């Protein structure tokens, strides 16, 4: 379960720790979190986050 970050602000996301305060749980794969989330910090879609290939 890989990690991803938000190019417009650093942000990142971890599957383990999901994005518990809007409705993301732990252990939520990026893809299967809902289509309108938006980076926690910035503000912006998930359109420009990246999959962290190490
Ligand atoms: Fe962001």
């Amino acid at each position: 379960m890989k990690k991803y970050t938000c190019t417009v602000c650093g942000y990142i996301y971890d599957p383990e720790d999901g994005d518990p305060d809007d409705g993301v749980n732990p252990g939520t794969d990026f893809k299967d979190i809902p289509d309108d989330w938006v980076c926690p910090l910035c503000g912006v879609g998930k359109d420009e986050f990246e999959e962290v290939e190490e």
